[PDB]
RNA sequence: GGAUUGAAACGCCAUGCUCAGGCUGGCGAGUGGGCGCCACUCUCCAA
C-alpha cells in the first residue's frame, strides 16, 4: 500500500537516557526520535514529514562499559 | 536540506632487581673349585 520497511544493524549503539547524560547510559531500545533522525539522513526536504509506526527488535540485550577523556 | 539530549572531545607526560656466598668432608669385589675318563694306517700289488 504505502510506507516502507527498512533494516539496520551494527556493532555499537548508544541512545543516552536524558537523566543520566553526564555519565552516559543507554536505553534498552532505540527511541522513535533516533528513527526519525536516521530516515532523514537518506532523503528529506522541507515540504514533507516523517511518521514512525513500529519497530522490531531481533536480538537479545547486552551491555558493556567504556571510558574516555 | 532545521534540529538522531545531537553537532566538537588523547590517558598523557618518565623511572637499574640491585649489591655476594666451598657439595663438602671418606669407605678392600672379597672369600675358593682336576678337561677328564680311552681307541691299529691297515689290508696286496715284475725292473
Amino acid at each position: 500500500t504505502y510506507g516502507i520497511r527498512l533494516r539496520v544493524w551494527g556493532d555499537y549503539a548508544c541512545f543516552t537516557r536524558p537523566e543520566m547524560k553526564v555519565e552516559r547510559v543507554s536505553y534498552d531500545v532505540m527511541p522513535p526520535s533516533a528513527a526519525r533522525g536516521i530516515l532523514e539522513a537518506i532523503h528529506w526536504k522541507p515540504a514533507i514529514r516523517w511518521i514512525v509506526d513500529r519497530i522490531h527488535v531481533l536480538r537479545p540485550i547486552v551491555f558493556d562499559n567504556v571510558r574516555r577523556n
